């Protein structure tokens, strides 16, 4: 239909240039994708309650940053089960329960050289209290990247590590880092400060360029709506920023002062949700998958064979969604690294997989309960079935669509090797 | 994992340039080709290339098509040239190195003087159906009435019959889009389309229709005085040799000899030259560019084996796959892997013979004949056919242990539900 | 490296290493991106030009001299507050800031005043006090006018109307603060000389969390039309209090630039807050950063792609001097203009290199400020007897102030734009000269 | 009517697949031919009438190949060339420069020059021949060697390497840098290594050439049968056509001008493919890809040469004129391919003659009297250009074209682009 070609700001789409995809977009097209920007809103004061957290759970937030620079292992402690409680309290209607990820912010180094005492007693706690992702503070070479994924311990293996750039230093010896890294975070208002305030966004556009080439998640934070610690509404600038951080390719958008601490926690993820889902609709996908598909190497791993093959296909048929059955979030992760319009619905059985793909842009978490069927055929069939049946719930799906369907050839992680167009009935 | 050998093959340095101009720049004499030739050779067969003996030789050199010349000999001819040439096909029967699928194709006299299908065309084409022709080189098509015209003389049985349109005047150039749209594919006859155009004019319609046949993802024919000179001396000319690579680089599906095969000196020769240029030419396609443009150009589609077809032919280009093994029963899986021409060698398997012979107007599909028993369970049938596929990759020389494969399926048996693209690891 | 190599063994690997070159010889965006460096200073002019809003804050003479110091290239008078007395002495206090740094072309810093309408109101077209506000500008001598909340042409043909016959030449930049505005832009653009992205008042009328879609569109509908683009509203709001900006900010103004914004603005930030120096110097210092940050690789050829076949001789010239003037690196292009319309036209394909347009009209030497990289000369120098040598005095003086500026080094190469005849309308040559 | 003409709908097009599919047999050309035909002179194309024909179908470059016949029979061949091109010298603004190229015996199993070469190459000098046509360049000193034996007389004759064998193209890059252009001699080649490999080494090589602005030739067998017969096979016009679309700057005629029945049908051939491949070249890409391979410069000629290609593109400029001294302004705007025909204006016999190696290049030898002001002499050669070109069909009263010349006299000086008005 003509109505489908006017939303998501299709006539800017397929425009033959970047200049003329500007020209047409239209504040009248209305966005219809389902927001694949993930939101960091950080826990304090403002929103530790069981019933603020399940409004800002609605409004949006997919990861709780405990920031431990504030407060003690006992307030960290008592975030992370009233995180956990507002999540679960929406567990008993698996369709549209919705995994939220607890990332641990360290304090950081200080005047020393690397990893501080409080940082190794932190890194046990979150280990201790299963924390999913760890936003290392000023990394400034891969040792320091060594230094925390050795404080994990062999308990912390899973645990994803994301190193703060903040300094001069860090920015120079990105690749090192990037290298040793899960992903990294723009923490903007260190970096504001260790290098003129003027060269930041320099920083934060190169990083998001090296991560999305990369394939890691990027999370750009600090002050993308500031002015909504105390107001309801944010400044031009903060939009704009909000707006302009998606379009440059960042995964995940952060909220720290205005969800911890301040008047407008839930709108400030209102704020961000609403934002984000307007600027992925902008995004020139004709120019972003035909850079991501040149720049990426020839691979011979499988995954990212079939990865590559389903986001072709689902262009091709502008299908609403590829389904994909991951263990550890590796093939979701290969997906999302070639920006598909298409939703990413990653169904998986790990409770700690599906909180951690909320790092990677695009990637819809399914948490499936049920015991495996004695028939391996089947248990696949029957995720692949709850991806659908949760994706026509929420919106994702209607009759008559067509899905790309990712699938492996045996049981267990790295194996995905099969790809399948599917129409929804 | 793969070697620097590898990468200076097949022409690959300029394979991986980022403009047509460095391409070409790139462009290495010493760069051999490696993969197998996927443009198909038409042989025409006339008294130089009747003999079972001298057919078994041309089968060696890379005959895919034998063209059956109507406009010269009797139907008693025509039937004596099939045979020979199914006896020559069928010798190789005990050798699975070189049993190879020859396609018999019936070119028709022409309407002469007349408006529409002549007697003795409807004579012919009877005639082939009669005798099982796979394809009919339709003569001097000047709009899609005159195709619609030979598919009703196509009589109830011969539906399945592929009807390759003969452009050879003005009006089938200027009516080309309505012709195409209802014939299979089509031939640039430039024999006689250099006598009703100015020879001059004739390389724009033959780039014109490849380039159109290449966007309609249909067969394009390349025809007449390719080698020309070889009708009676044993090596071409450097204008031939360089209109054989040039109509591979245009996008040619086939390339074919006439009076080179049917009346001349040295057939054979002259099948070896066609092979060899080919090789050379195939390796020399700027894929970067070709693949971009194929993609952009074609329209978003709902049919599964179109949305299965791109999927698995980005997938090949990303792990430089050695092949795309298809399961197809009328071809028209590999046909729509073909339109976006992939480097991947597309091995089609088939249990249809008339599906294996027809698949050879497809660039790059190499068609298996699959003929053991139907297992009782479906997806262990499956899973044969494409063992299959991949043992007789290994025994050509297409694939080792080690190489990675695409492999393109269907949910449930029989034709039109190819949906499945796979990443196989050959063991 | 082998379509750079000759000039990197010519101009050494330091001069290749500053003002991101290395990200502006990128093959793709993706790439581009990827090689933007924090260490990689600009070393060009800026180029977007600055407007501050004349306020209490920034009034005085000794401010004024402080603010066009820090780089102000446009005095905004906000007629939505203060008497016709208020501004008069408003403009009398710019220009005699202005007038302090005469002496010299090198020291001489030509300044445009902008009248901001007040606005209609709750009525459907031009208000009383706006029409008298038009005429106060009028016969104040206002360079240009941003005229608030267009919603059609009509609108800007009653300011037109209001301006007179002596207000022929003053640029109407319209304001587009509205859904109106935004859908009928088309039609506003087509009789406007520029547009500005108000994003306070837009920011109110439609939801906003869409303003950046609207500030996108006008600003690559008005580069594809060759028109001056404004961004404006809370660019550096923080900094009404603050001496240091938020994150947010910093990055709207490098966004606002590399968007492909012609200027941007300073309201309250200037008019009423503690540090309307610092926020000119933030500006000044951020489109620096961005501006070499601009892919010109990308945006050269797609305003080659979009822009339609033209036997109009300046727009086939203005071509020709930018393509070469990417081919050598030039570091600035001197045109010749009476109105500003040939420096326009060079600054419409965006060059990398300076565009220097020298002009005896003061009034187009202020107006030129809305052009993203045009820099004014005016030529007061005593008029030659023959046509041809005045060309080349004018031409010399864009050289010698260039080089005595830092423009322009010995080595150098610079394109030089002029016309066959005089007066307006006649640009057709374009010629390399190598500085000595 | 022009937008149909010389397939203007298959340039306009935004991919390479859809200019293919515009291309119409129907759309006429209207452009002059620009890429040269070099014709070799022999029994079949050596008396004084026959040269006049040869001329009025087209030929530009005469060829003389020193592997048959005596210093006595080429120096006949030489003065008849001259004798048929100054018997159209009564009419100026239509007189057609025709340069003379000798192409050498060759080294034969001889390690450099042989000493027919060297005398050989002494009587060119002699001859006052425009180009040499060296035989089996193998590497940079077989040049150095060439160059040598031309003497401090033969300064000014171009040097084109033949490449015809696997060292030739191995040892390409270090054979082009020292030489003034390349032919891409494909019997020998044809022979020396596999026949089914000749078409990469002629695309290479082109490509090569045409990124290093050079002129190259693309020589041998290209309309062979019309030695016997009077119409070519279809192999032999998609050879013809083919060259010009890989960029080739001059086609060559040897045994179908030198021997055949046919010498000038055989020109007027290659004139008609040339014109038909000529209006199909995709100039979006090409410019595009030249430009963005073309390194950065700060040589004044190069950068006015790219800022003129880029003015007359556009606009649509009917033509560029150029002054040039020694042909290097008109060699730089041939270089970035565009469709305006570059009209060179030059005072110089030689150079009008040698620039009929570049693609594209319509020399005009300058014969009207001197103006005393060197202002007023230089606008004089740009209307006698624009005058040039109005008779000979290139502009009409309306058109846009492109100006090229210096800020002084003498060569070297080239520094300005003008757009001018046609009358
Ligand atoms: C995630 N990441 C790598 C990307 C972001 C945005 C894009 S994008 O949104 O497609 N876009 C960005 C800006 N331009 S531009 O060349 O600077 C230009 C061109 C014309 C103008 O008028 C203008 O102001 C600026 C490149 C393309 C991408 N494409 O590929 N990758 C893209
Ligand atoms: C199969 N069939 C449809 C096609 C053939 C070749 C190709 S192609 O090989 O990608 N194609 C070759 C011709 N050039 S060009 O513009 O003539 C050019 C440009 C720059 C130069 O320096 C030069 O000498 C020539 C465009 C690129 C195709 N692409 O899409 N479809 C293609
Ligand atoms: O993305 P990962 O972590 O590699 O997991 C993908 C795996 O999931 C599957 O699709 C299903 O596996 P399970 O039955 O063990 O859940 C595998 O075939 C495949 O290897
Ligand atoms: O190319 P075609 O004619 O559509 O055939 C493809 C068909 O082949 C298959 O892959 C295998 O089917 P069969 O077992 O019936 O041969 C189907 O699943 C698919 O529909
Ligand atoms: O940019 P504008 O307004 O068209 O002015 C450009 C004009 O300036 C000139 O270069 C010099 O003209 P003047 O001598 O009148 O100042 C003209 O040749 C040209 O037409
Ligand atoms: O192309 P070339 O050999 O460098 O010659 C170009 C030269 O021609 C001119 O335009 C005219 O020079 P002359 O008056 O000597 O003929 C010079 O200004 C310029 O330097
Ligand atoms: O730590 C942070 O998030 C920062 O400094 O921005
Ligand atoms: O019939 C043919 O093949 C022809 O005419 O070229
Ligand atoms: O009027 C203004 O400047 C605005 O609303 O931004
Ligand atoms: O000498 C030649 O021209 C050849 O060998 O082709
Ligand atoms: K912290
Ligand atoms: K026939
Ligand atoms: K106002
Ligand atoms: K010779
Ligand atoms: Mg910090
Ligand atoms: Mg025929
Ligand atoms: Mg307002
Ligand atoms: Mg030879």
């Amino acid at each position: 239909g003509t109505a489908f070609f006017q939303q998501q700001q299709l006539p800017a789409a397929m425009a033959d240039t970047f200049l003329e995809h500007l020209c047409l977009l239209d504040i009248d097209s209305e966005p219809v994708a389902a927001r694949s920007t993930s939101i960091i809103a950080t826990i304090g004061p403002a929103s530790r309650s069981v019933e603020r957290l399940k409004e800002m759970i609605k409004a949006g937030m997919n990861i709780a940053r405990l920031n431990f620079s504030h407060g003690s292992h006992e307030y960290h402690a008592e975030s992370i089960a009233n995180v956990r409680e507002a999540v679960e309290s929406f567990a008993g209607s698996p369709l549209s329960y919705r995994p939220v990820a607890i990332a641990l912010d360290t304090k950081g180094p200080g005047s020393g050289p690397g990893l501080s005492e409080q940082d190794v007693r932190d890194l046990r706690f979150g280990v201790e209290h299963g924390v999913d992702i760890v936003f290392a503070s000023f990394v400034r070479k891969a040792s320091d990247v060594a230094a925390v994924r050795a404080a994990l311990g062999p308990e912390g293996h899973g645990i994803k590590i994301i190193s703060k750039i903040e300094n001069h230093e860090g920015v120079k010896r990105f690749d090192e880092i990037l290298e040793v890294s899960d992903g990294i975070m723009v923490a903007r208002g260190d970096l504001g400060i260790e290098i003129p305030a003027e060269k930041v966004f320099l920083a934060q556009k190169m990083m998001i360029g090296r991560c999305n080439l990369a394939g890691k998640p990027v999370v750009c934070a600090t002050q993308m709506l500031e002015s909504m610690i105390t107001k309801p509404r944010p400044t031009r600038a903060e939009t704009s920023d909000v707006a302009n951080a998606v379009l440059d390719g960042a995964d995940c958008i952060m909220l720290s002062g205005e969800t911890a601490k301040g008047n407008f926690p839930v709108e400030a993820v209102k704020m961000q949700h609403a934002i984000a889902r307007e600027a992925e609709a902008a995004v020139y996908h004709r120019q972003l998958f035909e850079e991501l598909r040149r720049a990426a190497p020839l691979s011979r791993d499988p995954t990212e064979v079939t990865a590559i093959g389903a986001v072709e296909a689902a262009f091709k048929c502008c299908a609403a969604a590829i389904i994909v059955l991951t263990t550890t979030g590796r093939s979701a992760q290969l997906l999302s690294r070639y920006r598909p319009r298409a939703a990413v619905i990653a169904v998986t059985r790990s409770a700690q997989a599906a909180r951690q793909v909320h790092l990677c842009r695009g990637v819809f978490p399914l948490l499936y309960r049920e015991p495996p069927e004695a028939i391996w055929a089947d248990d696949v069939d029957r995720r692949v079935q709850f991806g659908i049946e949760s994706g026509k719930l929420r919106g994702f799906l209607r009759v008559g669509d067509l899905v790309i369907v990712v699938t492996g050839w045996r049981p267990g992680s790295g194996y995905t090797n099969i790809m399948r167009v599917l129409s929804i009935s």
